[PDB]
Protein backbone atom coordinates (compact mmCIF):
# COMPACT_ATOMS: atom_id res chain seq x y z
CA UNK A 1 0.00 0.00 0.00
CA UNK A 2 0.69 3.33 -0.54
CA UNK A 3 0.56 6.47 1.62
CA UNK A 4 -0.64 10.06 0.76
CA UNK A 5 0.42 12.56 3.19
CA UNK A 6 -0.68 16.96 2.91
CA UNK A 7 -1.03 19.03 5.98
CA UNK A 8 -4.13 19.63 7.16
CA UNK A 9 -5.79 16.17 5.26
CA UNK A 10 -9.20 17.09 4.62
CA UNK A 11 -8.94 17.31 0.22
CA UNK A 12 -6.19 16.01 -1.60
CA UNK A 13 -4.86 13.90 0.45
CA UNK A 14 -8.26 12.15 0.34
CA UNK A 15 -8.88 12.47 -3.12
CA UNK A 16 -5.62 10.26 -4.45
CA UNK A 17 -6.58 7.63 -1.82
CA UNK A 18 -10.01 6.87 -3.10
CA UNK A 19 -9.36 7.54 -6.81
CA UNK A 20 -6.22 5.10 -6.14
CA UNK A 21 -8.18 2.30 -4.61
CA UNK A 22 -10.55 2.79 -7.89
CA UNK A 23 -7.71 2.00 -10.28
CA UNK A 24 -5.34 0.08 -8.51
CA UNK A 25 -5.76 -4.04 -8.06
CA UNK A 26 -3.06 -5.07 -5.77
CA UNK A 27 -1.93 -1.97 -4.59
CA UNK A 28 -4.39 -0.21 -1.70
CA UNK A 29 -3.99 3.07 0.13
CA UNK A 30 -4.23 5.14 2.70
CA UNK A 31 -3.85 9.30 3.86
CA UNK A 32 -2.75 11.19 6.84
CA UNK A 33 -1.55 14.45 7.51
CA UNK A 34 1.08 16.69 9.32
CA UNK A 35 -1.93 18.43 11.31
CA UNK A 36 -5.13 17.81 12.81
CA UNK A 37 -8.88 18.47 11.48
CA UNK A 38 -12.38 18.03 12.14
CA UNK A 39 -13.92 17.46 8.77
CA UNK A 40 -13.19 15.93 5.37
CA UNK A 41 -13.87 18.45 3.07
CA UNK A 42 -17.98 18.77 1.75
CA UNK A 43 -16.94 19.80 -1.79
CA UNK A 44 -14.55 16.57 -1.91
CA UNK A 45 -16.95 14.57 -0.82
CA UNK A 46 -19.62 15.68 -3.00
CA UNK A 47 -16.77 15.60 -6.14
CA UNK A 48 -15.93 11.90 -5.16
CA UNK A 49 -19.72 11.02 -4.80
CA UNK A 50 -20.51 12.19 -7.61
CA UNK A 51 -17.91 9.92 -9.09
CA UNK A 52 -19.29 6.87 -7.21
CA UNK A 53 -16.55 7.39 -4.77
CA UNK A 54 -17.24 7.92 -0.54
CA UNK A 55 -14.06 9.82 0.66
CA UNK A 56 -12.28 8.88 3.89
CA UNK A 57 -14.67 8.97 6.89
CA UNK A 58 -12.33 11.73 8.95
CA UNK A 59 -9.16 13.09 8.63
CA UNK A 60 -6.12 10.98 10.07
CA UNK A 61 -3.19 12.92 11.41
CA UNK A 62 0.11 10.95 10.44
CA UNK A 63 0.92 10.61 14.09
CA UNK A 64 -1.85 8.19 14.80
CA UNK A 65 -0.04 6.37 11.82
CA UNK A 66 3.05 4.45 12.30
CA UNK A 67 5.20 4.67 8.41
CA UNK A 68 7.02 1.61 8.14
CA UNK A 69 3.74 -0.03 7.34
CA UNK A 70 3.44 1.49 3.72
CA UNK A 71 6.03 0.72 0.87
CA UNK A 72 5.97 4.43 -1.14
CA UNK A 73 4.56 7.56 0.70
CA UNK A 74 4.03 9.99 -1.74
CA UNK A 75 3.73 13.43 -0.09
CA UNK A 76 0.90 15.91 -1.89
CA UNK A 77 3.57 19.58 -1.08
CA UNK A 78 2.42 23.26 -1.78
CA UNK A 79 3.90 25.51 -4.32
CA UNK A 80 7.48 25.94 -2.02
CA UNK A 81 6.99 23.50 0.91
CA UNK A 82 7.15 19.87 1.08
CA UNK A 83 7.09 18.31 3.97
CA UNK A 84 9.17 15.50 5.12
CA UNK A 85 8.66 12.50 7.12
CA UNK A 86 10.63 9.99 9.77
CA UNK A 87 11.65 7.95 6.97
CA UNK A 88 14.71 6.52 5.42
CA UNK A 89 11.85 4.82 3.18
CA UNK A 90 10.36 5.40 -0.59
CA UNK A 91 8.65 8.82 -0.63
CA UNK A 92 7.58 11.23 -3.51
CA UNK A 93 6.20 15.12 -3.94
CA UNK A 94 3.54 16.68 -5.57
CA UNK A 95 2.92 20.18 -5.94
CA UNK A 96 -0.52 20.31 -6.10
CA UNK A 97 -2.72 23.77 -5.92
CA UNK A 98 -4.36 23.83 -2.70
CA UNK A 99 -7.96 23.77 -3.35
CA UNK A 100 -9.00 24.75 0.25
CA UNK A 101 -11.77 28.17 0.13
CA UNK A 102 -11.27 28.47 -3.56
CA UNK A 103 -13.92 26.11 -3.63
CA UNK A 104 -16.08 26.71 -7.36
CA UNK A 105 -14.76 24.70 -10.22
CA UNK A 106 -11.34 25.00 -8.48
CA UNK A 107 -11.90 21.68 -6.61
CA UNK A 108 -12.74 19.53 -9.79
CA UNK A 109 -9.30 21.23 -11.42
CA UNK A 110 -7.54 19.61 -8.76
CA UNK A 111 -9.49 16.87 -8.67
CA UNK A 112 -8.24 15.72 -12.33
CA UNK A 113 -4.45 16.85 -11.64
CA UNK A 114 -4.65 14.70 -8.85
CA UNK A 115 -5.94 11.25 -11.11
CA UNK A 116 -3.90 12.19 -14.22
CA UNK A 117 -0.95 11.80 -11.55
CA UNK A 118 -2.76 8.85 -9.74
CA UNK A 119 -3.41 7.12 -13.11
CA UNK A 120 0.07 7.15 -14.18
CA UNK A 121 1.13 6.67 -10.72
CA UNK A 122 -0.82 3.17 -10.70
CA UNK A 123 1.85 1.85 -13.33
CA UNK A 124 3.46 -0.24 -10.84
CA UNK B 1 16.81 39.00 10.74
CA UNK B 2 15.44 35.96 11.27
CA UNK B 3 12.46 33.98 9.99
CA UNK B 4 9.94 32.38 12.73
CA UNK B 5 7.97 30.01 10.00
CA UNK B 6 5.40 27.25 11.26
CA UNK B 7 2.42 25.29 8.82
CA UNK B 8 -0.73 27.62 9.73
CA UNK B 9 1.00 30.79 10.88
CA UNK B 10 -1.43 31.68 14.09
CA UNK B 11 0.06 31.27 17.35
CA UNK B 12 3.68 29.98 17.44
CA UNK B 13 5.12 31.58 14.27
CA UNK B 14 3.48 35.09 16.35
CA UNK B 15 4.81 34.49 19.67
CA UNK B 16 8.53 33.51 18.92
CA UNK B 17 8.52 36.74 16.31
CA UNK B 18 7.43 39.17 19.36
CA UNK B 19 9.71 37.88 21.90
CA UNK B 20 12.56 37.84 19.89
CA UNK B 21 12.12 41.45 19.28
CA UNK B 22 11.64 42.48 22.57
CA UNK B 23 15.30 40.38 23.67
CA UNK B 24 16.83 41.42 20.40
CA UNK B 25 18.84 44.40 20.22
CA UNK B 26 20.30 44.44 16.46
CA UNK B 27 18.42 41.63 14.80
CA UNK B 28 14.72 41.60 14.12
CA UNK B 29 12.62 39.29 13.15
CA UNK B 30 9.53 38.05 10.67
CA UNK B 31 6.71 35.18 10.42
CA UNK B 32 5.42 33.36 7.80
CA UNK B 33 3.40 29.96 7.19
CA UNK B 34 3.14 27.15 4.97
CA UNK B 35 -0.86 27.22 4.69
CA UNK B 36 -3.16 30.32 4.70
CA UNK B 37 -5.04 31.58 7.81
CA UNK B 38 -7.19 34.29 7.98
CA UNK B 39 -6.35 35.38 11.91
CA UNK B 40 -4.12 35.56 14.22
CA UNK B 41 -4.66 33.77 17.58
CA UNK B 42 -6.93 35.92 19.67
CA UNK B 43 -5.31 33.46 22.94
CA UNK B 44 -2.21 34.63 21.82
CA UNK B 45 -2.60 38.25 21.19
CA UNK B 46 -4.49 38.01 24.53
CA UNK B 47 -1.18 36.51 26.13
CA UNK B 48 1.32 39.05 24.25
CA UNK B 49 -0.80 41.79 25.19
CA UNK B 50 -0.88 40.63 28.59
CA UNK B 51 2.73 40.86 28.48
CA UNK B 52 2.65 43.80 26.32
CA UNK B 53 2.97 42.87 23.27
CA UNK B 54 0.80 43.24 19.56
CA UNK B 55 1.27 39.94 17.69
CA UNK B 56 1.46 40.56 13.81
CA UNK B 57 -1.78 42.04 12.58
CA UNK B 58 -2.47 39.06 9.89
CA UNK B 59 -0.69 35.88 9.06
CA UNK B 60 1.71 35.97 6.02
CA UNK B 61 2.02 32.67 3.97
CA UNK B 62 6.00 31.80 3.63
CA UNK B 63 4.91 32.20 -0.17
CA UNK B 64 4.39 36.03 -0.23
CA UNK B 65 7.73 36.10 1.22
CA UNK B 66 11.19 35.89 -0.29
CA UNK B 67 13.37 33.85 2.20
CA UNK B 68 16.87 34.70 0.75
CA UNK B 69 16.27 38.64 2.71
CA UNK B 70 16.29 36.11 5.77
CA UNK B 71 20.00 35.28 7.67
CA UNK B 72 18.34 32.01 9.56
CA UNK B 73 15.22 30.77 9.20
CA UNK B 74 13.91 28.59 12.33
CA UNK B 75 11.04 26.32 11.39
CA UNK B 76 8.92 25.34 14.10
CA UNK B 77 8.06 21.38 13.69
CA UNK B 78 5.41 19.43 14.91
CA UNK B 79 5.78 16.01 16.81
CA UNK B 80 7.24 14.34 13.81
CA UNK B 81 7.15 16.55 10.53
CA UNK B 82 9.13 19.52 10.25
CA UNK B 83 8.71 21.03 7.10
CA UNK B 84 11.62 21.97 4.61
CA UNK B 85 11.81 25.36 2.70
CA UNK B 86 13.58 26.20 -0.27
CA UNK B 87 16.52 27.37 0.49
CA UNK B 88 20.15 26.52 0.75
CA UNK B 89 19.97 28.95 3.33
CA UNK B 90 20.51 28.08 7.52
CA UNK B 91 17.62 26.81 8.92
CA UNK B 92 16.68 24.83 12.61
CA UNK B 93 14.01 22.93 13.81
CA UNK B 94 11.53 23.70 17.16
CA UNK B 95 9.87 20.98 17.94
CA UNK B 96 7.14 22.83 19.68
CA UNK B 97 3.33 21.71 20.88
CA UNK B 98 0.99 23.04 18.66
CA UNK B 99 -1.40 25.16 20.97
CA UNK B 100 -4.08 25.12 18.85
CA UNK B 101 -7.72 24.23 20.04
CA UNK B 102 -5.83 22.87 23.13
CA UNK B 103 -6.84 26.39 24.62
CA UNK B 104 -6.63 26.51 28.29
CA UNK B 105 -3.30 27.33 30.16
CA UNK B 106 -1.35 25.13 27.30
CA UNK B 107 -1.01 28.33 24.99
CA UNK B 108 0.91 29.91 28.20
CA UNK B 109 2.88 26.36 28.44
CA UNK B 110 3.49 26.79 24.50
CA UNK B 111 4.81 30.92 25.15
CA UNK B 112 7.01 29.81 27.83
CA UNK B 113 8.76 26.89 25.87
CA UNK B 114 9.21 29.42 22.94
CA UNK B 115 10.50 31.86 25.37
CA UNK B 116 12.96 29.43 26.81
CA UNK B 117 14.06 28.91 23.34
CA UNK B 118 14.01 32.81 21.68
CA UNK B 119 16.01 33.72 25.11
CA UNK B 120 18.86 30.81 24.34
CA UNK B 121 18.57 31.98 20.84
CA UNK B 122 19.00 35.54 21.00
CA UNK B 123 22.79 34.48 22.31
CA UNK B 124 23.67 34.72 18.57
CA UNK C 1 14.01 2.06 -14.61
CA UNK C 2 16.06 2.74 -10.85
CA UNK C 3 18.97 4.70 -10.24
CA UNK C 4 21.52 3.22 -7.58
CA UNK C 5 23.36 6.00 -6.18
CA UNK C 6 26.17 6.31 -3.39
CA UNK C 7 28.59 8.42 -2.68
CA UNK C 8 32.14 7.96 -4.75
CA UNK C 9 30.58 4.97 -6.55
CA UNK C 10 32.86 1.97 -7.14
CA UNK C 11 31.46 -0.60 -5.07
CA UNK C 12 27.76 -0.55 -3.49
CA UNK C 13 26.09 1.10 -6.53
CA UNK C 14 27.41 -1.13 -8.82
CA UNK C 15 26.92 -4.27 -6.78
CA UNK C 16 23.22 -3.43 -6.14
CA UNK C 17 22.80 -2.64 -10.08
CA UNK C 18 24.24 -5.55 -11.52
CA UNK C 19 21.97 -7.90 -8.98
CA UNK C 20 18.98 -5.85 -9.33
CA UNK C 21 19.32 -6.06 -13.21
CA UNK C 22 19.87 -9.89 -12.55
CA UNK C 23 16.88 -10.38 -11.15
CA UNK C 24 13.87 -7.75 -12.79
CA UNK C 25 12.44 -9.00 -15.99
CA UNK C 26 10.69 -5.67 -16.63
CA UNK C 27 12.44 -3.21 -14.69
CA UNK C 28 16.48 -2.35 -15.80
CA UNK C 29 18.71 -0.06 -13.68
CA UNK C 30 21.49 2.02 -13.49
CA UNK C 31 24.29 3.66 -11.27
CA UNK C 32 25.71 7.04 -9.97
CA UNK C 33 27.67 8.65 -7.49
CA UNK C 34 27.95 12.11 -5.88
CA UNK C 35 31.67 12.78 -6.41
CA UNK C 36 34.20 11.23 -8.90
CA UNK C 37 36.07 8.40 -8.90
CA UNK C 38 38.47 6.92 -11.60
CA UNK C 39 38.36 2.62 -11.03
CA UNK C 40 35.25 0.13 -10.24
CA UNK C 41 36.54 -1.78 -7.13
CA UNK C 42 38.46 -4.80 -8.11
CA UNK C 43 37.11 -6.80 -5.12
CA UNK C 44 33.35 -6.16 -6.76
CA UNK C 45 34.02 -7.16 -10.19
CA UNK C 46 35.93 -10.13 -9.20
CA UNK C 47 32.99 -10.83 -6.62
CA UNK C 48 30.11 -10.19 -9.66
CA UNK C 49 32.20 -11.86 -12.06
CA UNK C 50 32.69 -15.02 -9.67
CA UNK C 51 28.80 -14.99 -9.87
CA UNK C 52 28.40 -14.43 -13.40
CA UNK C 53 28.55 -10.75 -12.96
CA UNK C 54 30.21 -7.86 -15.24
CA UNK C 55 30.42 -4.67 -12.89
CA UNK C 56 29.90 -0.76 -14.74
CA UNK C 57 32.79 -0.19 -17.07
CA UNK C 58 33.37 2.91 -14.86
CA UNK C 59 31.74 5.14 -12.30
CA UNK C 60 30.05 7.58 -13.22
CA UNK C 61 28.89 10.36 -11.21
CA UNK C 62 25.24 11.35 -10.98
CA UNK C 63 26.50 15.18 -12.03
CA UNK C 64 27.13 13.13 -15.71
CA UNK C 65 22.86 12.03 -15.00
CA UNK C 66 19.75 13.55 -15.63
CA UNK C 67 17.24 11.97 -12.66
CA UNK C 68 13.95 12.49 -14.19
CA UNK C 69 14.76 9.54 -16.34
CA UNK C 70 14.64 7.06 -13.36
CA UNK C 71 10.97 6.42 -11.13
CA UNK C 72 12.63 5.09 -8.30
CA UNK C 73 16.08 6.37 -7.30
CA UNK C 74 17.04 4.58 -3.93
CA UNK C 75 19.76 6.31 -2.02
CA UNK C 76 22.57 4.25 -0.42
CA UNK C 77 23.01 6.34 2.45
CA UNK C 78 26.16 5.88 5.05
CA UNK C 79 26.25 5.30 9.15
CA UNK C 80 24.44 8.93 9.18
CA UNK C 81 24.86 10.82 6.17
CA UNK C 82 22.01 10.38 3.77
CA UNK C 83 22.76 12.44 0.25
CA UNK C 84 19.85 13.94 -0.70
CA UNK C 85 19.27 14.61 -4.33
CA UNK C 86 17.83 17.24 -6.74
CA UNK C 87 14.38 15.50 -7.23
CA UNK C 88 10.71 15.91 -6.49
CA UNK C 89 10.93 12.31 -7.16
CA UNK C 90 10.68 9.15 -5.15
CA UNK C 91 13.99 8.38 -3.62
CA UNK C 92 14.95 5.70 -0.57
CA UNK C 93 18.07 5.26 1.86
CA UNK C 94 19.34 1.88 2.49
CA UNK C 95 21.80 2.03 4.73
CA UNK C 96 24.92 0.52 3.87
CA UNK C 97 28.22 -0.60 5.25
CA UNK C 98 31.04 1.06 3.39
CA UNK C 99 33.10 -2.11 2.44
CA UNK C 100 36.26 -0.14 1.38
CA UNK C 101 39.42 -0.43 2.51
CA UNK C 102 37.92 -3.41 4.52
CA UNK C 103 38.42 -5.64 2.05
CA UNK C 104 38.66 -9.27 3.14
CA UNK C 105 34.48 -11.32 3.49
CA UNK C 106 33.60 -7.44 4.64
CA UNK C 107 33.01 -7.13 0.68
CA UNK C 108 30.57 -10.20 0.44
CA UNK C 109 28.77 -9.40 3.53
CA UNK C 110 28.05 -6.24 2.07
CA UNK C 111 27.08 -7.88 -1.50
CA UNK C 112 24.64 -10.14 0.38
CA UNK C 113 22.92 -7.35 2.19
CA UNK C 114 22.50 -5.50 -1.05
CA UNK C 115 20.62 -8.96 -2.34
CA UNK C 116 18.75 -9.20 0.08
CA UNK C 117 17.51 -5.86 -0.18
CA UNK C 118 17.14 -6.13 -3.96
CA UNK C 119 15.77 -9.73 -4.03
CA UNK C 120 13.16 -7.76 -1.58
CA UNK C 121 12.70 -4.17 -3.75
CA UNK C 122 12.51 -6.45 -6.89
CA UNK C 123 9.12 -7.30 -5.50
CA UNK C 124 7.71 -4.02 -7.53
CA UNK D 1 31.70 26.99 17.16
CA UNK D 2 30.65 25.99 13.86
CA UNK D 3 31.15 22.77 11.99
CA UNK D 4 32.39 22.73 8.27
CA UNK D 5 31.83 19.39 6.89
CA UNK D 6 31.94 18.37 3.63
CA UNK D 7 32.22 14.42 1.97
CA UNK D 8 35.81 13.32 1.83
CA UNK D 9 37.39 16.33 4.39
CA UNK D 10 40.39 16.37 2.68
CA UNK D 11 40.24 20.33 1.37
CA UNK D 12 37.59 22.40 1.42
CA UNK D 13 36.27 21.13 4.99
CA UNK D 14 39.78 21.98 6.62
CA UNK D 15 40.47 25.67 4.31
CA UNK D 16 36.98 27.06 5.91
CA UNK D 17 37.85 25.98 9.20
CA UNK D 18 41.91 27.61 9.35
CA UNK D 19 40.30 31.17 7.75
CA UNK D 20 37.33 31.20 9.98
CA UNK D 21 39.43 30.57 12.98
CA UNK D 22 41.55 33.47 11.77
CA UNK D 23 38.93 35.77 11.21
CA UNK D 24 36.43 35.14 14.37
CA UNK D 25 37.08 36.53 17.46
CA UNK D 26 34.89 34.29 19.69
CA UNK D 27 33.54 31.17 17.82
CA UNK D 28 36.27 28.93 16.78
CA UNK D 29 35.75 26.25 14.11
CA UNK D 30 36.01 22.43 13.08
CA UNK D 31 35.52 20.53 10.51
CA UNK D 32 34.03 16.54 8.96
CA UNK D 33 33.30 14.82 6.85
CA UNK D 34 30.73 11.88 5.42
CA UNK D 35 33.71 9.89 4.14
CA UNK D 36 36.89 8.46 5.52
CA UNK D 37 39.81 9.38 4.24
CA UNK D 38 43.62 8.85 5.24
CA UNK D 39 45.42 12.68 4.28
CA UNK D 40 44.94 16.34 4.28
CA UNK D 41 45.53 17.44 0.81
CA UNK D 42 48.94 18.68 0.08
CA UNK D 43 47.91 21.68 -2.20
CA UNK D 44 45.76 23.36 0.77
CA UNK D 45 48.23 22.55 3.49
CA UNK D 46 50.29 24.36 1.12
CA UNK D 47 48.26 27.24 0.38
CA UNK D 48 47.49 27.67 4.05
CA UNK D 49 50.71 27.59 5.17
CA UNK D 50 51.65 30.45 2.48
CA UNK D 51 49.12 32.38 4.44
CA UNK D 52 50.59 31.84 7.46
CA UNK D 53 48.11 28.58 8.68
CA UNK D 54 48.19 24.75 10.06
CA UNK D 55 45.91 22.50 8.23
CA UNK D 56 43.76 19.72 10.66
CA UNK D 57 46.73 17.10 11.18
CA UNK D 58 44.34 14.41 9.72
CA UNK D 59 40.48 14.25 8.01
CA UNK D 60 37.77 13.20 11.18
CA UNK D 61 34.68 11.23 9.89
CA UNK D 62 31.27 13.21 10.76
CA UNK D 63 30.85 9.55 12.55
CA UNK D 64 33.70 10.49 15.18
CA UNK D 65 31.61 13.84 16.54
CA UNK D 66 29.05 14.20 18.13
CA UNK D 67 27.06 16.93 16.21
CA UNK D 68 24.58 18.73 18.99
CA UNK D 69 28.45 20.07 20.50
CA UNK D 70 28.18 22.87 17.96
CA UNK D 71 25.59 25.55 17.05
CA UNK D 72 25.60 26.06 13.28
CA UNK D 73 26.86 23.30 10.92
CA UNK D 74 27.93 24.62 7.77
CA UNK D 75 27.37 22.18 5.26
CA UNK D 76 29.95 22.08 1.49
CA UNK D 77 27.67 20.74 -0.96
CA UNK D 78 28.36 19.65 -4.52
CA UNK D 79 26.93 20.96 -7.44
CA UNK D 80 23.68 18.88 -6.59
CA UNK D 81 24.01 17.05 -3.49
CA UNK D 82 24.08 18.31 -0.65
CA UNK D 83 24.46 15.73 2.35
CA UNK D 84 21.93 15.85 5.52
CA UNK D 85 23.05 15.36 8.53
CA UNK D 86 21.20 14.04 11.80
CA UNK D 87 20.40 17.06 13.58
CA UNK D 88 16.93 19.32 13.92
CA UNK D 89 20.38 22.08 14.64
CA UNK D 90 20.66 24.91 12.08
CA UNK D 91 22.72 23.88 9.44
CA UNK D 92 23.51 25.43 6.31
CA UNK D 93 24.56 24.97 2.42
CA UNK D 94 27.86 25.81 0.43
CA UNK D 95 27.61 25.15 -3.07
CA UNK D 96 31.48 25.06 -3.60
CA UNK D 97 33.63 23.64 -6.51
CA UNK D 98 35.71 20.56 -5.50
CA UNK D 99 39.09 20.96 -6.72
CA UNK D 100 39.83 17.79 -5.54
CA UNK D 101 42.52 16.44 -8.39
CA UNK D 102 41.84 19.69 -10.60
CA UNK D 103 45.14 20.90 -8.46
CA UNK D 104 46.44 24.02 -10.48
CA UNK D 105 45.10 27.18 -9.54
CA UNK D 106 41.58 25.89 -8.83
CA UNK D 107 42.72 25.37 -5.81
CA UNK D 108 43.36 28.74 -4.97
CA UNK D 109 40.23 29.99 -6.11
CA UNK D 110 38.41 27.17 -4.39
CA UNK D 111 40.33 28.94 -1.14
CA UNK D 112 38.69 32.28 -1.99
CA UNK D 113 35.52 31.73 -2.69
CA UNK D 114 35.41 30.01 0.98
CA UNK D 115 37.73 33.00 2.31
CA UNK D 116 34.97 35.88 1.16
CA UNK D 117 32.39 33.42 1.95
CA UNK D 118 33.63 32.83 5.93
CA UNK D 119 34.32 36.69 6.17
CA UNK D 120 30.69 36.97 5.12
CA UNK D 121 29.92 34.36 7.61
CA UNK D 122 31.78 35.77 10.16
CA UNK D 123 29.13 38.77 10.41
CA UNK D 124 27.96 36.60 13.70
Amino acid sequence: KVLFVCIHNTARSVMAEALFNAMAKSWKAESAGVEKAERVDETVKRLLAERGLKAKEKPRTVDEVNLDDFDLIVTVCEESSCVVLPTDKPVTRWHIENPAGKDEGTYRRVLAEIEERVKKLVGE
